[PDB]
């Protein structure tokens, strides 16, 4: 079967990251749409003028509300990713297939959205050479980020070749999580993210989204399905990007 | 000899083309700087803000005047990137140790600025898909073009692999050729940019600057040293990167 698949980059990050993923869901036959979301990629806003992770996600309620009636899509989520998915999962879930959870957050409905982030930087606190900035949005303070090349070399992009590891150096942009946002929103609801198909991918390679984290987050909220793919590492869409297509295309072939 | 490397990007594109070319200069132990130019790449600006190809080029004029008194560098432009050299060369000449064009417009000190641009669009008038619009910026009327993915596909990417067309497709934005503007643009200065030493390197297989284009460039301005690349295509820094970071290191050799 086709299907068509929305593929949504992390913080700091823009569809570029889907440069090698996209061309090959299109030679098995799928429509593959790459959004750059808020101040990312080529997106022409600065993060300092985005207020929040739902305004982050506007393009990709955006690029949802123009589906037309009955058309629905497979959303893939990268790292941070899995937190716009829940969020259009709140307002387009009759839309939405299936998503798929790469390396990425997995929110619940349980508990408050900073719940799994907060959980990350436990397990994961020392970033390296990130550096952090702060700015004010709508009455809230805001802490930014820019990830460091010492940690994009060492910890995102372990197994990435040099050319890859370069385009993140060039391409990675000041982003945010909004932490202390999330931690105050809503909760995500149960009959729009909670009706969902949830399919999660992963590697225990991964030297950032470190084992105890994702195993902690396939407990604290049961995927529909969990596939581990063995070996690469944290950009599995730039190191098994063979491995990742045909994983979606079960997911593709399974969910509808 | 280590030089440092200052690599300039073609309209409509970003530092991001020279990904593959930059960890390859580094593995020789150059320096290497790959900019954005205004409203290219990740650089904030939207081209409707900028009037000029002078003001185009500020990131590289920013740039050198910070480089310290006696820092020299190698200058290397793709496609468009000569006019950006050009531009450069009659403000920080001194600073420039050798130019390097890459399928590049060259142009000269005897004819108008656009003269070679001007010539390029006769040898080459269909631009496909491209498509083009119109805006106003101090008081002139300037013609913008968003490169046709077919043209991407078919031209200027030509034997490159679907992974870097995909890039490409993700990542080139609006830009200019500012052409009328460049038409009533004072000379370039023979004391400035036609002082600096020029390297010219190109491909007959180039589906876009064709041969009797470069032909005819080199035939007009006459370079101090001129290398042709066998095979490969308009994106050499892609299709050719071994062979282009051979020529750089002899340059590096030859020029100080």
């Amino acid at each position: 079967a086709f299907a068509h698949f929305v593929l949504i980059h992390t913080i700091c990050h823009g569809a570029w990251i889907w440069h090698k993923l996209k061309p090959l869901l299109e030679a098995l036959g799928h429509k593959v749409t790459a959004l750059d979301l808020a101040a990312s990629g080529v997106d022409p806003r600065q993060i300092e003028e985005i207020g929040s992770f739902d305004e982050y996600s506007e393009p990709l309620l955006t690029f949802l509300e123009a589906l037309p009636p009955g058309e629905k899509v497979i959303l893939v989520g990268e790292s941070c990713g899995g937190l716009n998915i829940a969020i259009a999962a709140d307002k387009y879930c009759e839309k939405i297939a299936a998503a798929v959870f790469h390396n990425s957050v997995l929110p619940d409905t349980e508990h408050c959205p900073s719940y799994v982030v907060d959980k990350l930087m436990e397990v994961f606190p020392d970033w390296k050479d990130t550096t952090y900035f702060t700015y004010t949005k709508d009455g809230k303070e805001i802490t930014g980020l820019k990830l460091g090349f010492t940690l994009l070399r060492e910890n995102l992009y372990t197994l990435c070749g040099p050319e890859e590891y370069e385009l993140a150096k060039m391409l990675t942009r000041k982003g945010s999580l909004f932490q202390n946002i999330l931690a105050k929103r809503p909760f995500f609801t149960k009959e729009g993210y909670g009706s969902i198909k949830k399919i999660y991918v992963w590697t225990d390679q991964d030297e950032i989204f470190l084992p105890e984290f994702q195993l902690w987050q396939i407990e604290n909220y049961k995927p529909d399905k969990v596939y581990k793919v063995e070996g690469g590492d944290h950009k599995l869409q730039l190191t098994k990007t063979k491995e990742i297509a045909e994983i979606l295309q079960e997911v593709a072939d399974t969910y509808n």
